């Protein structure tokens, strides 16, 4: 099979400048080589360029609405193209509003995709829920049928085809919802598994209820997008929007993993990491580091130790 | 229903100065504010005035036997009014020694309440067992029927009534007992769970069995006495008596978000937060913050996020 | 029963100096001393002086084979003697490459002894696959039967007796695993729980399944080989592999007090703690108090608590 990294260095989805910086960190990092080193094909198609909308005016309280939705239709192709060929995209971006783009592309292909958000947050608010005017906390109300009209059209989102439903959709990681939020995800009964169902059952119940709840009828392809605020801030502490009591290192490898085990994995999501965020260059190399980790997780890398076939090292 | 926060900034019950501070730096993160933002309502019943009782002898090894007594048992009558008046009491305290009063209070009005008991120890030392004159470890020994004669009368606590047995208390978190104190609760039979089972089960299980346990045959109201000490160092650092491998931030939110849900809480301590413990403002500000959370998480705030009804954020 | 404390202060079994300290390191953090306030009888056995063979030429890749092979011969000896009589030998050692003596002279009173190994490596690597002639982490391929003459002899291994076969032995906090120890313990059908493992089934279950597989037809001696680098570096720090996403303090004990429980515990290792590797004098007295407690819990200290038997504490 083949890969497809493709950087989004992006951030006006958010407040906190650095978030564009990501993809070069993560390649720094050496995630391509690294990548390269497993039983995939790659190829790095660089990082996209987006063009600046200028006077792009706050749409009542979203803020930068043009500018993201002309990255995003940019990217939406991007990854259409690369899924049309039948290869795994791997959008290293900045903010996580790139989701749109992401996931649209990769609906055009693939139409029946599941999408596991690991993420603190939901990012379900509507144009009409937000406090802040920032998209990268609405992403998934761009891409829900369900919530199709339920908020006023969008300056540059007009391109934007609600793909998936209510139905299609699995959170993990969750511990920080506006109360706009908790209503819509309780009022369209999304599947979801907060930190305290985390607690609860156990990372490994929750894989396998996630599994089973959108892979138990149909197999179809899977979507990751992972919000690196999904871990603990003691693993991932360069982000702009780090809450305590997340998900470990352990329980963010074995989910990539499991994912891995289900060959399913099509389109993934490696987004907010801020390197100008961390208070120490520790907390910058740390955060990346994982990031890399999750990523190298979800093509193959056990923690159990991986062995190329056919060869007899005896 | 009716929420009353009741300060107890009392110190005398253990060695260290500073627990008394306990209730202000409570406050002073806006425990109350937040608390009010819930759907209780709540009224602030300010810090009670303890009289020092002078020449406070030490009954042989015991320290400040009636410094302490008297402490609660002008606790345990504002308590026993407020719950009398059908109001959810709350008593933010100083050391853990004070949750005499504030479960003989809560008795008096619910004879059948069950007590929940998150420490990293059991308390439960008799005054012919304490290595240390300490009072904030001995007070399930004046609590228990069973124990009621098997330690001489003590100067102050004259007024006390073994209010419950040990088929309706149950430990959770125990990691640091000592052996008169492990004992005893292994010859009166009490029900509890130490971080081995709490590592055997999960929180998932525990609270589970702890609630068929305790609110299998009746359902009774519930008393949750949560020493901070109960948390992992690195959550609650500023305590006198830390203790590593304690519960983890998530645990303890699991816990008290459980509680929430059985709709029974009647009565809560939140001990042992000693302000002047800190090694880094961090430490305290950190300790605090997640007293904070777990007393905000028994009255409703899931980590899920929450909505208010009636309301249709669309 | 009786416990025999043995320093093996070697370190050429690693490229990092430091290792030799550990004993030193443990005994000074009270090990003995607590050991004693045990059930158990102790008698320090002191440290063992290792001779230095000049010119230890690098056999190929691997490193001071004939230093080590000396040094483990004269441990094999030494441990041999205590098991003859009938005592637990417990060594406290440099790097994890002490093993083999440990393990050998512990067969030999033992021969149907069974390995349980903490570790977040395999130290499988035969000198035909290892990448650094570093024997400590070669010492499973010296005692496993299956793997005789799968590479040439070395140097001062030639009294070595493959002991045990891969049905024998069970590793425990597997992460950090090469390819050619991957292939090995794959083909030799050989029991593990890596973290991922541990993370599916938790450490409850982990335990349970390695005792039946080990234990379920006959009953054995258990040889207990802890590798420190087994904890996340957040709790064992000083050490030279720290691998994170490791065993959390609490699985650490919980897995030393299940082994107490079987009370078949025969042989025991603390490897690895090097002192010197410790970023912040914390890092070192953190590391080297865990080790201590590992080992206290392994000969019964308990989290739940523990009294003296006869006595009433009443
Ligand atoms: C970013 C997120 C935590 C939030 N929903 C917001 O208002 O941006
Ligand atoms: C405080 C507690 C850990 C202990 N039982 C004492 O003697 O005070
Ligand atoms: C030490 C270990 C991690 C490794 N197998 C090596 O080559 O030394
Ligand atoms: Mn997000
Ligand atoms: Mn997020
Ligand atoms: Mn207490
Ligand atoms: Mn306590
Ligand atoms: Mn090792
Ligand atoms: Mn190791």
């Amino acid at each position: 099979k083949p890969i497809e990294i493709i950087g989004a260095p992006f951030s006006k989805g958010q407040p906190r400048g650095g978030v564009e910086k990501g993809p070069a960190a993560l390649r720094k990092a050496g995630l391509v080589e690294k990548l390269k080193e497993t039983e995939y094909n790659v190829r790095d198609h660089g990082d996209l360029a987006f063009v600046d909308v200028p006077n792009d005016s706050p749409f009542q309280i979203v803020k930068n609405p043009r500018s993201v939705g002309k990255a995003n239709e940019q990217l939406a192709a991007v990854v259409a193209e690369t899924q049309k060929n039948g290869t795994i995209s791997v959008v290293l971006g900045g903010d996580h509003s790139m989701a749109i783009g992401s996931i649209s592309g990769h609906a055009r292909v693939h139409p029946d995709l599941c999408v596991i958000w690991v993420d603190a947050h939901t990012d379900i608010n509507t144009p009409l829920t937000t406090s802040s005017g920032n998209l990268h906390g609405q992403p998934v109300a761009f891409l829900l049928k369900e919530l199709k009209g339920k908020f006023p059209d969008v300056p540059g989102f007009s391109w934007v085809t609600p793909c998936i439903s209510a139905k299609d959709i699995v959170y993990i990681g969750l511990r920080d919802v506006d109360p706009g939020e908790h209503y819509i995800i309780k009022t369209l009964g999304i599947k979801y598994f907060s930190m305290t169902e985390v607690d609860k059952l156990g990372i490994g119940k929750v894989m396998e209820e996630t599994f089973s709840y959108l892979l138990g009828r149909k197999k179809r392809p899977i979507h990751l997008s992972f919000d690196v605020d999904g871990l603990d801030p003691v693993f991932t502490p360069a982000t702009g929007t780090p809450v305590v009591g997340g998900l470990s290192y352990r329980e963010g490898l074995y989910i990539t993993e499991e994912i891995y085990k289900t060959g399913l994995l099509s389109g993934l999501d490696i987004m907010e990491v801020n390197p100008t965020l961390g208070k120490t260059p520790e907390e910058v190399t740390r955060t990346v580091n994982t990031a890399v980790a999750l990523t190298l997780s979800c093509f193959g890398t056990k923690r159990e130790g991986n062995h190329k076939p056919e060869t007899d090292y005896l």
